[PDB]
């Protein structure tokens, strides 16, 4: 139901290796928690949630980009890049969230679909 | 060796039935036609070439955005999206244009895979 | 010291009246707030912060998309966009943190000079 | 009445001393050369037209980023960016086309203003 893509501009290939964080917000306004991975060959995470996990809530998706840049002997500008949004049961089923990343910059998108 | 994928910030999702038409420079500077087709359900488009058709040279990827916009009842500023670049065999193998489409906007990146 | 830009993609304008809100870490991991204001009718917002105040650390830009979106009757994906970015960590730099808003998307970029 | 700005996504800076080149298309289908420059130090230019002369037609902004790239002794995949667009058919309008650069990427996008 949660996948995770990222993309390299500089290079122009997926960003491999990068870790993500998801955390759901709990009932006292902090961040638990929820799913984490490393991006594979191929810049996607996979396997975070089932169907049964994934409630409506507000999630947070954090890459961890400045570690990414770094281990490429590059400088980077973000700490993270975070993605925080509300899963909503009325809408498409499976959430993509996408990031192509620069290193003083970065783009994100969702893919929503049934 | 070539696939497009056309996203749709605005709602979210692939952008379907995209007309795409992809051209090789001449040796006279001239674009002349090479491959085109609408991208599917999953906004992708596959199948436009072979291995063996697809040589090195200039290549350009014109992608209808204005007729995707106006199809949804949406006002949009470009005429389309373009898309120019070198294949060149000393590099990956697989090219994958990707763009982002707003109304006003467009991303485009390049995800070059071995 | 530190400007916020905001452009919306969907309109082809600035983005007017956007919330942002500024926030500093602090000693203890906490998130301190920093300034916060609205940006223009050219979608610019400046006057946050002064060179003295603006010391080095880890600043979280946090931009109110939804807000957005939603003062203008439409449902957008995300809660916010949140730049975090350490500054001034090498002496005082200029910062320019740029915003480009789609209902279910955004960029960002960031534009460092040195005065 | 119409202007381009550019930025560059590696540096968070200004993308200084990019070639740009403006053409309209003829009655002939034909596009026909109608202003170029270089950016400023400020990732502008300005000064390309002016409202006289920026009459309604298919307009193409040719954005040399393979030769920015190249000067900078980087390898990028697209030879430019070209944004084509209508413009002023509803009267004249105030046209600043942005763009944001990587080595693999760009984005554009238009801020249309009306005097
Ligand atoms: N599923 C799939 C497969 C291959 C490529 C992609 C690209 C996604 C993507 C995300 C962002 Br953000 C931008 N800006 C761009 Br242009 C493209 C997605
Ligand atoms: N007018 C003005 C002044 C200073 C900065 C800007 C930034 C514009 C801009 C363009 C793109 Br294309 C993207 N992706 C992003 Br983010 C931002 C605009």
């Amino acid at each position: 139901p949660l996948m995770v893509k990222v993309l390299d501009a500089v290079r122009g290939s997926p960003a491999i290796n990068v870790a993500v964080h998801v955390f759901r917000k709990a009932a006292d306004d902090t961040w638990e928690p929820f799913a984490s991975g490393k991006t594979s060959e191929s810049g996607e995470l996979h396997g975070l949630t089932t169907e049964e996990e994934f409630v409506e809530g507000i999630y947070k998706v954090e890459i961890d980009t400045k570690s990414y840049w770094k281990a490429l002997g590059i400088s980077p500008f973000h700490e993270h890049a975070e993605v925080v949004f509300t899963a909503n049961d009325s809408g498409p089923r499976r959430y993509t969230i996408a990031a192509l990343l620069s290193p003083y910059s970065y783009s994100t998108t969702a893919v929503v679909t049934n």
